[PDB]
């Protein structure tokens, strides 16, 4: 019993975890068989961080000029490219420690597990949700630019987000493992916000399925609603629409709980228009955003307390 | 910027994880050195889980009664112990991949890393704190006694929790790696409840601080309280007193902020009195209990966003 956001054990992507010096810059990277990738803006200078041309930039660096440290081991570079936002730099050695593992560009409102580090060093582990304005409500300080978020299954790790930049309002902004932003970001130190955000209807619908796998029923009602009148009532608050993609992903939950998905929708919908205000769920008032129905399935018993 | 429930990176806890079968009964067990530790209810039968006599069932046990499973390897086991609700097996082999560790008792409003284990295999890791009546909100399904909880400093692992039992509101309960409990529990299935449970004062003051530091000033207010007159309230609200002890623990974050303890009390007494209602504190409606003021001088920047 109990429900909490739990990211994936983190040992596997803390072997790949090394530090990237060109200059007086370091940052993280992460060294998968003789590769390390990192945040091309490891090449920058104090200067110019406003209009960076990394091409002309990366044409005056060599081989000799990215120093790789793994542990107390210096990695030779042998070799570098830029792909998109990214180095990658050819090592001496190729890590022991390497993985199975792919690269994914994971998709609005999914979640994966960051891996925060400072100086190659892994310091915390946590779950978080990518936005649907493509940023992430992350935790980082300078130093941590470089640092991956990832998920795992069976033996796998599905690298999916290496961290870049933060926007004004404290949100983050990164790339996947080829170095294309996730949203209109880019790697520069001129104006750019976050655009609204919006919440996560899908998120929100599973996690009021495990509140009641986990036991609770308070929420529900005896009303069924329309797909189209959900979506009326969800522009009003601000959440996604619900397409019946969604409600097809919410199927596995609805039938270990019996309850149907547009009854759940009806049961958000008075949540929404008459709040919750005095009681919560699991643990929380608002309505929590970041789970995945998936993440519910890993998380939750298999059997409903009934 | 941001604020995130993070836990330590889990790699060096991972590869201490093991498997160990007594009988039909596998749990997970925490082998450092070579020494395995788990606990000692895998000697239970399905017909006596109400009243096990421990010493007795375990004086029918010998060391062949016991596999432990590291990975697709086998270890033997050469000797074996209790100690209080632990087992101590001891194998044939030392694990090469020991971290320097230590065992220490947590102590209520503490915070700590849990990893998940099922089978002896890692599957989620998340943060939790010592509540003050001696249990733990955390998120454990069928398989999990044996899991542990940690903290890291350096390359120091200090393991704190083993994971033993379930209590029906859904928290749970379990021991230091000593085996003795927390809390007045006991490791049988016989009818236990956790006591009341009391906010954790010191955390959500150091939480208020993290959010000022973060750069939201909103809660404050021009007033000011006695610790005397801050513990009245507090009671009715049912939070633990404020010691002075308490009060000096906060004084690194109240002198980066420059907001005195005692006003940070007052500013906390308002917000009890008058609710949040409508506004938020770092992304929560609800005052979040479960960050140390030493996580959050861990996880916050050094200089405060003024
Ligand atoms: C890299 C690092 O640690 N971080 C993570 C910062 C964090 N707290 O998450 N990355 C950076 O600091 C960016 C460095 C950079 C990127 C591209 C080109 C040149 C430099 N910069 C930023 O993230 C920056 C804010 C910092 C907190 C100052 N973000 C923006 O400028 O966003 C655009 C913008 C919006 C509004 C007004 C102005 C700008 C680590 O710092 C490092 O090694 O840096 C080497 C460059
Ligand atoms: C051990 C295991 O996975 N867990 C963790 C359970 C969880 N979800 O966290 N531990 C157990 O299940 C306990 C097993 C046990 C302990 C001591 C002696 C004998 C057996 N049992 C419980 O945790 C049990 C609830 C279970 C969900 C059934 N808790 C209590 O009975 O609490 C006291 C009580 C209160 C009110 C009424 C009755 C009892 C894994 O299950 C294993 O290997 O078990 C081997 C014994």
């Amino acid at each position: 019993s109990g429900f909490r956001k739990m990211a994936f054990p983190s040992g596997k992507v803390e072997g790949c975890m090394v530090q990237v010096t060109c200059g007086t810059t370091t940052l993280n990277g992460l060294w998968l068989d003789d590769t390390v990738y990192c945040p091309r803006h490891v090449i920058c200078t104090a200067e110019d961080m406003l209009n960076p041309n990394y091409e002309d930039l990366l044409i005056r660096k060599s081989n000799h000029s990215f120093l790789v440290q793994a542990g107390n081991v210096q990695l030779r570079v042998i070799g570098h490219s830029m792909q998109n936002c990214l180095l990658r730099l050819k090592v001496d050695t190729s890590n022991p420690k390497t993985p199975k593992y792919k690269f994914v560009r994971i998709q609005p409102g999914q979640t994966f597990s960051v891996l925060a580090c400072y100086n190659g060093s892994p310091s915390g582990v946590y779950q978080c949700a990518m936005r649907p304005n493509h940023t992430i409500k992350g935790s980082f300080l300078n130093g941590s630019c470089g640092s991956v978020g990832f998920n795992i299954d069976y033996d796998c790790v599905s690298f999916c987000y290496m961290h870049h930049m933060e926007l004004p309002t404290g949100v983050h902004a990164g790339t996947d493992l080829e170095g294309k932003f996730y949203g209109p970001f880019v790697d520069r130190q001129t104006a750019q916000a976050a655009g609204t955000d919006t919440t996560i209807t899908l998120n929100v619908l599973a996690w009021l399925y495990a509140a009641v796998i986990n036991g609770d029923r308070w929420f529900l009602n005896r009303f069924t609603t329309t797909l189209n009148d959900f979506n009326l009532v969800a522009m009003k608050y601000n959440y996604e629409p619900l397409t019946q993609d969604h409600v097809d992903i919410l199927g596995p939950l609805s039938a270990q709980t019996g309850i149907a998905v547009l009854d759940m929708c009806a049961a958000l919908k008075e949540l929404l228009q008459n709040g919750m205000n005095g009681r919560t769920i699991l643990g929380s008032t608002i309505l929590e955003d970041e789970f995945t129905p998936f993440d519910v399935v890993r998380q939750c018993s298999g059997v409903t307390f009934q």
